[PDB]
DNA sequence: CGGAACATGTAAATAGTTACATGATTAC
DNA sequence: GTAATCATGTAACTATTTACATGTTCCG
């Protein structure tokens, strides 16, 4: 049984009303993009698939004067299909891929200097990313409970922030042992 | 623009200390390294062929028992440099690290059901943490340092541990809000 | 004996990225 | 002007998983 995560990502994204393929692409680049993403080149054929499967519907609006655009709504099938996925308990994956950690495992092939340089570089990026994430949190807070319509936003953002805090503190631990 | 070919570097790295079979490589992906990279044998064997055709690795045929053949792969000079350049290269950090649970979490708007789904995730992640702590204790029993031949193993284990601790702690925080 | 682990491949499919293509609207 | 962004789609390729397919060795 093929997983088809993207199908559920699209269906989930449409849960509060119509969106274009472009809007979908745009959401994968905002806060959700820390945990799932797809290129437009994957999304458009899939939108066609989901329509043929009868989970979604589209109408054709016009931006400006002659630019066509396709708004998508969930169907009865779509909402249910979505829901049957949402509450389904899934096994946690063994692997969550990280190319840096793969490098970490092969550390013996590096001299103290080379490893220090590698790990230092990673930290500076990870801290830069941490800044961007910390800033976003604040921009969200001025704008928190389960009732909140931004609770989904809050979840992905706090997770992403924690994830980078953890990565920074970990790297600093190894650098203390390296240097 | 140029294929990452991460699987090529996972293999060359796995051979950095000497010869291995495709079977051996498959196994390493099922042990502590599997927390951060895995491949199936069906991907590994064709890739081993490809790397041999590319001159990064070589192989001999050894015989287990009486008549079972085994190809043991070794790095070439060209492969060691290939490994080296990749290790010291500064790659940009990925925007997305995929997590299907966190996708689900984004769609919470669709109270009891959210509690159950998170409680289950808490329990499963508590379990994975217990297994990881156990493995960390097995490693430590056998004076850790950069010089230590098990530094890599230590790194992947600590990271995996930090990862679950932080996941478990997060899920608790969110559950108390709900 | 029998089952787990060892050992190696290929086929068919899904999943994902990069490159190829085009054109319209917004704001400076 | 012109650049960035909005907007949609197809082609080729790279990556990964599940299933198919075979046979040996170790150990109790």
């Amino acid at each position: 049984d093929p997983m088809r995560v993207l199908k559920y990502a699209i269906l989930g994204l449409l849960r509060k009303g119509e969106l274009s393929g472009y809007d979908i692409t745009s959401y994968f680049k905002e806060e959700l993009g820390q945990f799932w993403s797809a290129k437009h080149s994957q999304i458009y054929p899939e939108l066609k698939k989901l329509t043929d499967e009868g989970f979604i519907t589209f109408r054709t609006t016009i931006q400006g004067t002659k630019l066509e655009k396709k708004m998508y709504t969930l169907t009865d099938s779509g909402k249910q299909e979505l829901h049957d996925w949402l509450i389904r308990h899934q096994p946690i994956p063994e692997t969550v891929k990280d190319e840096f950690m793969l490098k970490a495992y092969f550390i013996s092939s590096l001299s103290r200097q080379e490893a220090s340089d590698l790990f230092t570089d990673q930290l500076l990026k990870r801290k830069a990313k941490l800044s961007d994430l910390q800033g976003s949190y604040e921009k969200l807070m001025a704008s928190m409970s389960f009732s909140s319509p931004d609770f989904g936003h809050y979840l992905v953002l706090t997770k992403a922030l924690e994830r980078e805090k953890n990565y920074v503190s970990w790297l600093e631990s190894i650098l203390a042992m390296i240097d």
